[PDB]
């Protein structure tokens, strides 16, 4: 009998821009006459929940609450609790979610790496990496754009934040993408954009193409008696 | 009343070449004098395990048995069963474990990338990455060999065998490694040793130095 | 009246991954109803011995069989026993074999050399050499590779572990590989891979090709 609470997430906030908070209840029998409500840091009235979920595959009930908040009061570090009154449990279950933060903040650093040439020999596909390092906290967002139109999410894949061995509590992440060498050997910018809270504009991007090196080759033809 | 066992992983094997099967008896009341045992497919007796574990600080007792077999037998697939006997446990319990032979077999193609040029400006650190793509099945093992002696795994980080979006039956992995700039500027071939059970010798290596990949600037042509 | 066996060897382990044991008989009059007993140090027996050989054509006798033991026992030092029974003498003939551990475990050093300049003028064949030096004991198991495809062992020849002239406790070997010049003129990376027991991963490979001898900084030319 445990209740999982999801605070607002950076990825959903940036993608949908319809900030939502939801806590789901687990390990409860398939009963009814159970109401779920949300409370703020002051425990004020909230919005009615919608989109009731179906029971778990192992024959236990499940439900999700819905409400709306704002960044101006979420960022203050205040707590948020959802009230669940299960029929079986006389004591209602309350879960608290907030953001203590107050941690060493720093801007993420973004680097792109062009595909290796030994991959660019069999002439099937190439992979481009976008390494985001030295950022705290977690909940960063990455997506790839080709000439303005974002790529279909089924194409690229992203890692998950993990600690840095040479930095106390500073995270790290990866992101790769595959394009045909047919397209690569012609031209495209393939921008990688990262959305993190610590950035001054919250958004930075860095792009790379096939012609980003070639440091001014030189040809000399000494001629004698010819 | 949770029973589990840890089959010997590929990394567990190659880390010490000391394949061994252990049983996880956790989420039970803290007790003493607990008996764990194994068996073969035909019911033959097993070797005398020892070096049992202790209780968790979370009011839980962990029992670990050290059962050792040979890699030939384990690959042949001798079906084992962790039998745990204790005063509190009412009845014996059985668990079956093996490998589902019949998986797709493919060779992991390894590509090695140098650090970013824009990173090599702060003169602080570099992150060389070892990308292993298009293998089958999972559980690949990667280590970082500078030259000669190996390096501790507390200073480099490895990903998990995440599935490849383009290749479903195939997978991929990422292994990074930090180093100060002065070490990157005096050689340090920094090879990446990766071992998978589909390569003919089960081990392969790749190397990349700072003076690698640089194109040919001059094209002198003496004329006479 | 002498009986000599064949201990398992490092190269025979890597060449087949089908380890066996063979104990041979010689200097005894040919006979029948001769059985060789295969019991371990602890006294228990092993799988039967097959492939009964034919007596040597020099008025002597021989017998060979097959076994299967995982290398954990051999590394631990489990003394295998081949008790041949002969009608020449009533007392059974018992012999055992083992391995020592008092050996310097230095690592081998591998160098490749390209074909001679004058050989690449007659335009018929070329020979490429892989050299090993400075190891102990005698466990080289050197083989060749191209494009990830193993080559037939007929095309390359390996030498014995000849000792060093100066170094007292070190040995060396050699290996050549004949190859067509027109094939050698278009890539064919042609790596050689050694496998000793003092190597941390027990496998090491080096490679050389045509482009191995270029400054990768400039391309001088002579046009007329
Ligand atoms: C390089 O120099 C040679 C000699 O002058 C000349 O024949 C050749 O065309 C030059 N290559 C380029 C790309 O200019
Ligand atoms: C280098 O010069 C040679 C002639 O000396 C020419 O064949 C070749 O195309 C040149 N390389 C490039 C990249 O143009
Ligand atoms: C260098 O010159 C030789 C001789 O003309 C030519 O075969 C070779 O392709 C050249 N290399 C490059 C990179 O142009």
């Amino acid at each position: 009998i445990r209740v999982f609470a999801i605070p607002p997430s950076f990825a959903s906030i940036f993608l949908t821009k319809s900030t939502k908070l939801t806590c789901l209840v687990t390990d409860l029998t398939t009963y009814d006459s159970v109401t779920i409500s949300w409370t703020r840091q002051n425990g004020e009235a909230v919005k009615t929940h919608t989109n009731i979920s179906e029971s778990h595959p192992n024959a236990t009930f499940s439900a999700v609450g819905e409400a709306s908040i704002c960044e101006d009061d979420w960022n203050s570090g205040e707590r948020f609790t959802c009230t669940v009154t299960h029929t079986d449990l006389p004591s209602p279950l309350k879960q608290t979610i907030s953001r203590p933060k107050g941690v060493a903040l720093h801007r993420p650093d973004v680097y792109l790496l062009p595909p290796a040439r030994e991959q660019l020999n069999l002439r099937e596909s190439a992979t481009i990496t976008c390494l985001v390092t030295g950022f705290s906290p977690a909940d960063v967002f990455v997506q790839w754009m080709q000439r303005g139109q974002p790529l279909s999410p089924e194409k690229y894949v992203t890692s998950a934040p993990m600690p840095e061995p040479q930095a106390p509590g500073r995270y790290f992440a990866h992101s790769i993408l595959t394009v045909s060498e047919e397209e690569w050997n012609t031209g495209e910018t393939y921008t990688c954009v990262v959305a993190h809270e610590a950035l001054p504009n919250r958004v930075t991007e860095r792009t790379v193409d096939k012609s980003t090196g070639k440091p001014t080759l030189y040809n000399v033809s000494l001629v004698m008696s010819d």
